[PDB]
């Protein structure tokens, strides 16, 4: 769920997540797709497109089991579409991570998701 | 659209509307409604149902003309929704407005809207 999502953005990136990504581009947060604006927001693209595939629970509120195990975000072995749904999530988590160089505070505060780009398909 | 809906929110809060409303509460920002955390969420609750009663405009996107005269969000003629549209944007703008003093930012950044207290109907 978001609270899992919330958390293991925060474990990584270090960063509050609605703040850092609640809003952030055309994909952080909610909202749908859009054109990414950076590699954060491909992360966020990625992540919703990883969701959209997820049939069998809810991203947003199904609770799931992870650990954050030597700073690492290890998703216990719930169900299979749970796991995949941390496996989203964590990805996600590290992807924002990974980005967080790039990461553009002008884009921090987009009310303009709708404007985006139309996105690609997943 | 959410360019005049910003930008009437920041004329009358003086408050970036994205980083403010974008995430705020229940209803505030994308996502839909809740239970209101408190008056401003209120206000985007009202909103969000005020934009539920329009038909033949995208509340989102349309764009439509209003004017920042005397300090006051006047709506253009545009069209029935859009000016309709307009409406519910100024309203939520002054609601928002009017009501932050008891605006809490521990409700600015919900990264868990979905787990929100289902909106009573519109």
């Amino acid at each position: 769920s978001l609270f899992e999502l919330g958390k293991m953005i925060l474990q990584e990136t270090g960063k509050n997540p609605a703040k850092s990504y609640g809003v952030y581009g055309c994909n952080c947060g909610v909202g749908g797709r859009g054109k990414p604006k950076d590699a954060t927001d491909r992360c966020c693209y990625v992540h919703k497109c990883c969701y959209k595939k997820l049939t069998g629970c809810d991203p947003k509120k199904d609770r799931y089991s992870y650990s954050w195990k030597d700073k690492t975000i290890v998703c216990g072995e719930n169900n299979s579409c749970l796991k995949e749904l941390c496996e989203c999530d964590k990805a996600v988590a590290i992807c924002l991570r990974e980005n967080l160089d790039t990461y553009n505070k002008k884009y921090r505060y987009n009310y303009l998701k709708p404007f985006c780009k139309k996105a690609d398909p997943c």
